[PDB]
């Protein structure tokens, strides 16, 4: 099947599904004007009929197709027709962090400090343009054939603020729900850097530090910062996870000191990682 784009030229063909994505159902399309393959969301209208979810997608668009950054999902275009919203987006062969990590459950440091330092770079780049993820978690690290991650769906992104007239609601549902935002304190650039943490633990030990439920049962718990460190960790991971899970915020490390952190410096790290690691554990040093 083949698509034109009514307000411009310009035609696409269509090809394998790559499964659903929330309002999205996904698609491999091809540019036919300069024939490079992008993964699509594809959003039919009667699905985004209410204004508010309408709106939803205007904003993830908004945000996203001013973003160039290596580790960040590059943005192609969009366009609509009668039937359906079109969005194309880097293709990413190599599926996810999520998918990764259900087939070796738990990964060794030097991947850890790969896959890190990949994820840090880009959302330097994003807190630097002032913009805030709001979502990062395993599903949302795309990595390509060639094993490089690139971070995306901003579908709960939003821009940083006055910390007097913030958003103060949980704005949708993410993976890790911090404690400043749970004592109704808004979303910070803090609480993308305790998604990290949560996160970094979950690729040492595949098993996140807090319940992901969003149930209000668990909530003094994450406000308390309180969670199992398991003694299989090395003292530099150990560290850096837990300055990552401070309880105030403030306390927190910054970006640069996080790929700074002795994790980081006193391990070894590779270029390049192979795809092999995708199924199977790698070789000593
Ligand atoms: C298009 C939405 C999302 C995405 O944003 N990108 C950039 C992406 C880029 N590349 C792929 N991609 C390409 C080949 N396989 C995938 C894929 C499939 C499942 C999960 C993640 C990626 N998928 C992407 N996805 C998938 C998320 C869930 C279903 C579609």
């Amino acid at each position: 099947r083949i698509i034109v784009d009514p307000t411009t030229g310009k035609r696409y063909s269509r090809g394998k599904t790559l499964g659903k994505g929330g309002f999205a159902k996904c698609y491999e399309m091809t540019d036919l004007t300069n024939n490079k393959v992008y993964a699509a969301k594809i959003i039919p209208h009667s699905r985004v009929s209410k204004p508010h979810q309408r709106e939803k997608i205007d904003k993830e668009i908004e945000l996203h197709r001013i973003l160039h950054h290596k580790h960040v999902v590059q943005f192609y275009h969009y366009f609509e027709d009668k039937e359906n919203i079109y969005i194309l987006l880097e293709y990413c062969s190599r599926r996810s962090m999520a998918h990764i990590l259900k087939a070796r459950k738990v990964l060794t440091e030097p991947e850890v400090r790969y896959y890190l330092r990949q994820i840090v770079s880009g959302l330097k780049y994003l807190h630097e343009q002032e913009i805030l993820h709001r979502d990062l978690k395993l599903g949302n690290f795309f990595i390509n054939e060639s094993m490089e991650l690139k971070v995306g769906d901003f579908g709960l992104a939003a821009r940083l603020e006055p910390l007097e007239h913030r958003r103060r609601t949980i704005c949708g549902t993410p993976n890790y729900l911090s404690p400043e935002v749970l004592n109704k304190q808004g979303h910070g650039a803090e609480s993308d850097i305790w998604a990290l943490g949560c996160v970094m633990y979950t690729m040492l030990l595949g098993r996140p530090p807090f319940e992901t439920t969003n149930l209000k049962e668990t909530y003094r718990s994450i406000r308390e910062a309180r969670y199992t460190m398991p003694s299989s960790l090395l003292a530099p991971a150990k560290h850096l996870i837990a300055s990552m899970l401070s309880k105030n915020p403030e306390d927190r490390p910054s970006l640069d000191d996080i790929i700074r952190h002795d994790f980081f410096t006193q391990g070894f790290t590779p270029d390049r990682l192979s795809s092999s690691c995708c199924h199977t554990v790698p070789d000593f040093h």
